[PDB]
């Protein structure tokens, strides 16, 4: 399984992608 | 033999807070 | 006072700074 | 260089995204 | 005592966020 840390970093990456897309 | 569900890493707790802040920021708009 | 934890890792310090910056920006925006 | 860790790859992408934001703001 | 790649990246991320806050 991926680590909790990898999953959280993936979420963070995705949230920043979404910020950049909506700006 | 050690704990099966030990406390998460300090890294994990901080990344959680960072995640929460970015998500809340997004949720404002 | 609460006990002072063992010395934080460089990772922890940087992540805490990042958290602080995001909190600051959320608060003033 | 040796293969990057999964965390390094993600942090690099996060860096890249923030740099893009900086350039675009 | 060389920095780790993780440290190098987190330092840049921190600096970019400081810049964002300053320019906002």
């Amino acid at each position: 399984a991926p680590t909790k840390e990898e999953v959280l970093l993936t979420e963070i990456r995705d949230l920043l992608k979404e910020q950049n897309n909506r700006s």
